[PDB]
């Protein structure tokens, strides 16, 4: 019978925690190195999402000086993208990503933004299994094949492996786990952020392409766990939002600092409409390099504690335990008034 | 033992989350087409609950000019609701139902409202499966051999089966799931609704029936997953309620703006009453047409996600992820503060 | 290895929804008879519990009058306890209870009740399955061969069994689910109330024994999934504290009405102490007879749905489904606010 | 394939009950006596955290006259902590424990406190399964051949058995789990910490070794539950935090009366760092006395409940149920509103 069609259960960054193990390594000597695809290398396993709230050549290039990379946003004109490029280009010669989308008649901008010394083309779509973006990605592989690409999104094997056999050099993994995402509730389709991760990366390690974890991330443990589900590197959003370098000024509102972060599926982005996000406000957070040293903080604690020598230990060694519930209130502050908030734990 | 007679665990919306899949499907170009019976076609999956302060003449018109069917409640006379059945097939010859109950004396209501040119009558019950529903049915069925009858409620397998043999045209789904109803908490009985409409369709899909899940949508993915679990189309009340064209007038409240919404086994709508349902405000919504291009947005997009080129397609072929509360907790926007509402997206 | 010494998991009422049933009953026909004792019978399945800011002479009488039985507590002299058991006899031939505890020394406070005609004498301890408590009621079978005991409380099926070779005439089931209770907090002691009401009806069916189901019944519902989980009838202290008939005065604090109620193992009802219980107030609620015509009514409900024409059908044969989280919160009122109280679902 | 290295599912304290038993003990003729190592016993339990808002001689000293162990931190200068642990020992005979963690260069630390007169060493890290904390550990016990030696902490069998091997003569239990611990949010890394220390002491059973569980208990069951888990005593730093005799004084604010309570690992108690603990506050409790009189008056009852005589049988024989989130809730009090707190059971 089974009539109701349940393939299985997924989880999330929230129902899992990291066990620890004997370890050697200490936090200040863990190596954070990895790959964003087969052939571009990072210090360190943060990338920005391509939101015009978040990423362009100013926040692309205090991350690339961090070891990271960013992706300029494709809200703005062909020639304004490729002058962002061109910009983190000649700031000491930092890599840089774009965006593209997957619509036709997108050509005349991948054309640009080669021209302009792009490192990696991002064709990202909020359907990465769609006929239309898989075709998008042939023909672009076809037309450079030495560009360095990646394609999402995904969030299952057959997902991952489509993109893979159509050229992709990386494959980013996330439906719906966003901060400003409402894809979920909208369409009531999704699957749960670790369980997308490992079934992508399930595959994309039999090819040895990277799988690029997309949404989701709110704590620093958050990127520990998406890596050691299978992710080489994070995509983060909201956590860079709100950053002096992210774009757009400061709002003062009731007393506190903020900055605009917004979906790109947000009706204000897009421009009747069927929106897939929202419009908001995100705590100001000041300096990304003092932000990015926290989160690296964290990603550091737990490899020490994990005896992850490197981020490739991490990510095929370290086990995780289930937990309930129960077991995640735990693991937050629990039964005591904070009296100063914490740089790594800011919750309001 | 198992001296506790748990026959098994069941889900509700919120437990689970549809897979998305290779696709050829654009959102604009998805086909909602579909049944609400067997010989009554809908162009969207979306019927009208038979409330008093959701379905009359005016509300009825404005959807099924776009593509539904409106149930006519029975909180009037017969001949009132007689002519509000008129008032619609007058208006483009336009579709239309009426709700009349289970008591018996209701035949000449019944009637009226096949005279006056009803197409399908709901007979409708807080339990479908009672001896008595199934008997007002038998001679409903001997009495109009050609009028296509929906009865319900029902919440299981045995329950659509008794309803199919006592001649419905379809299966209505849901015992306790409404926004406005207490009868889980004052009598201890329900099923949870995905569960209930997946153990329904097992059965009437045999006989070729199709089933109308009733109650607990809240958000347009709840469309998409009940339908996938196995519906033909969905009942809302809580969805139309506080339109411009549902019955009542606009409230004013506390900045707010409103219109009444309540059970009909609420105390006011059977006006000592022991009631199974609330009477409460519900916010203002405008018009339904845009509330409609909004949900079927959402459903669209579903079947862009999902590969789905039919209702039929989504309905016997998607499949389901069973996720925990985190998940369901990261598929809602988080971790940021909203700044302006999203139409599709409205929580306060 | 299974260091871990877990004997099972185990539910609660807001854990299970009864399922509904092809049903010939309705509701306003259904039999609420019961047994309270191998030899009492009840009208109905409700008793009220042994405390002092709930049960006296008054209560006992309206609920007698209602078709329960009342037990007068213990916090009062010999004298006061056996007047008032008299009064409730000598009220039209009703039938009442008194509790006595487990301590020694309670012999002459037993026989002040049986010489002033007590119908069922409960020996209650927080602990049922304590060799003192056992012993108490062998010395208490032996001196009084044909009095009613009910022993309790127990939470499981050793303690159900150990009680009835003790010679009880009933078991009474519950370990911690109290409103009021913090014993499973202190202590870190009990057992969910379903999977204890479960438990110890598999053993006591098989004498003929029935169990009450005493604390954590909130709603009519609660009722109706007791019964069905293995008891006779339910125990209940908060559903009829606050009433007209319950002791004390009605108190006024910040617009609202309440009377106070408190754990008879609250530092006040026990006058270092160590409670287990606390010291609260509860919403008047207004005459006893129309409470409970309300909470009989959600049972009467229940047995219409279920197809259970009287209460042995309900106890013996009825089905549960298991639900999650999202199951419950469906199961309540949800995403409308409400603007009037239902009499049978005040929340606040 | 199991791409998702997920090695069990574990549990915290609010995903278990004990099950209530036969039982001839009552809760004052319980025997609470147990062991902190191999050779030292206590008369009660419980231990005090070495933390900088916790312990010093002044609580040590009050602690040790009630049966338990203080273990005074090492934020102080070699010689004020000598002298604190020398004041504990002319305090009567008492008991006292001493911190100095498990970096090199604590060696004159280590003799300055094993010459005042500690009683135990505690070598403890935030990370006991680290290399360089087995390896500190070994060259103690080389040193002091007869020092008793807590080392820690761990959260897993491989660990328990890594410390026992390198000679502790008792394993402290817990990775992130306390109060003001943000170690699993900001790493992702922790075990539940009933889980945790069954697992520690399915290891340490073997070979006679205590194990201490640390973190996470915050009302008196949570004890019962800890030992019953497998460990022979508790340590506990927000559950004295607050008395009178921890360092600090009293704040006020907003009518209410405080004592910092800060994680050793935050900036505060560690003066760009990265913390893994926060500062805070924690309400005014009066006299540990009083409070230990509480808290152990509820695991005399729980040891009434399950039939444990001895700390020892609660360990080791008494069972435990697997309850849901509406299992924990019930278990609380609930449907009724508080009017005086009762002192085992503050909540706010
Ligand atoms: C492309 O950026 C995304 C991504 C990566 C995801 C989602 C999403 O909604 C958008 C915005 C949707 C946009 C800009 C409309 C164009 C389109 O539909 O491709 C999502 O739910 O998971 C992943
Ligand atoms: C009939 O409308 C419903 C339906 C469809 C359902 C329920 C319900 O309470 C009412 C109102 C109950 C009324 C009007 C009283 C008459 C009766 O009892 O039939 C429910 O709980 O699941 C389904
Ligand atoms: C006896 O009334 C109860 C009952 C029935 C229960 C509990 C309880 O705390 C009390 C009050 C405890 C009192 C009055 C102290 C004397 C004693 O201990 O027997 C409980 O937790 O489950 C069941
Ligand atoms: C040592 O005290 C602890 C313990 C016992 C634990 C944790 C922790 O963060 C600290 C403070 C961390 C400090 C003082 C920094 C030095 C270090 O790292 O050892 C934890 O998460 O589980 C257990
Ligand atoms: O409008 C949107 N709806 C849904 N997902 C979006 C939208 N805009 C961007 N995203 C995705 O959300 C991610 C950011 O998630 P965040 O880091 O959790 O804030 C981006 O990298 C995209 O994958
Ligand atoms: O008083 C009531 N109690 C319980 N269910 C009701 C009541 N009135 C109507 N209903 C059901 O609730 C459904 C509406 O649910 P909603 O769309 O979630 O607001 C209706 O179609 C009926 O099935
Ligand atoms: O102080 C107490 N602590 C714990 N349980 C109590 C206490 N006083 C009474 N009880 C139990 O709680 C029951 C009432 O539960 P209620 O109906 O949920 O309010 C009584 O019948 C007793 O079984
Ligand atoms: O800063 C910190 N971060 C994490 N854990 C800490 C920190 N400081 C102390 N601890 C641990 O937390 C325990 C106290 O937990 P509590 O009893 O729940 O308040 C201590 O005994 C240490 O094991
Ligand atoms: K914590
Ligand atoms: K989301
Ligand atoms: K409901
Ligand atoms: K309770």
């Amino acid at each position: 019978m089974h009539m109701l069609r349940i393939a299985k259960e997924a989880l999330t960054f929230d129902d899992v925690l990291l066990v620890p193990a004997h370890s050697t390594v200490l936090p200040n000597t863990a190596d954070l190195r990895t790959r964003l695809t087969k052939n571009i290398a990072l210090n360190i396993p943060m990338v920005s999402a391509s939101m015009d709230t978040v990423t362009e050549a100013r926040l692309a290039i205090a991350l690339a000086q961090e070891g990271g990379i960013g992706f300029i946003h494709k809200n703005m004109s062909i020639e304004q993208q490729a002058a962002q490029v061109h910009q983190v280009k000649i700031s000491g010669g930092l890599r840089v990503g774009a965006a593209v989308g997957a619509a036709p008649g997108n050509e005349e901008r991948v054309k640009a933004l080669v021209e302009a010394g792009v490192d990696v083309l991002l064709i990202d779509s909020s359907h990465g299994h769609s006929e239309g973006v898989l075709q998008r990605i042939r023909e672009t592989r076809a037309a450079y094949p030495h560009l360095e690409i990646i394609g999402g999104n995904v969030a299952t094997a057959e997902g991952a492996r489509a993109l893979i056999e159509a050229g992709v050099s990386a494959v980013k993994v996330g439906i719906g786990p966003g901060s400003i995402c409402t894809t979920r509730i909208v369409t009531g389709v999704g699957v749960p952020q670790i369980t997308a991760i490992a079934d992508a990366a399930g595959v994309a390690n039999e090819y040895g392409i990277p799988v690029i974890a997309d949404g989701g991330i709110r704590f620093s443990g958050d990127i520990s766990k998406a890596i050691a589900a299978g992710a080489s590197c994070v995509m983060v959003g909201s956590m860079f939002a709100g950053t002096e370098e992210a774009p757009g000024e400061v709002i003062l509102y009731q007393g506190r600092s903020y900055k605009a972060y917004r979906g790109m599926g947000s009706l204000g982005a897009m421009s009747k409409l069927v929106p897939e996000g929202i419009e908001g406000r995100i705590a100001y957070k000041g300096h990304l390099k003092e932000i990015i040293h926290q989160q690296m903080g964290g990603l550091r604690s737990c490899m020490g504690l994990t005896g992850s020598a490197t981020v490739e230990d991490l990510r095929t060694k370290a086990q995780f335990v289930r937990i309930s519930g129960a077991g995640m209130k735990e693991s937050h502050v629990h039964d005591v008034q904070i009296t100063k908030e914490a740089p790594n734990y800011r919750l309001g």
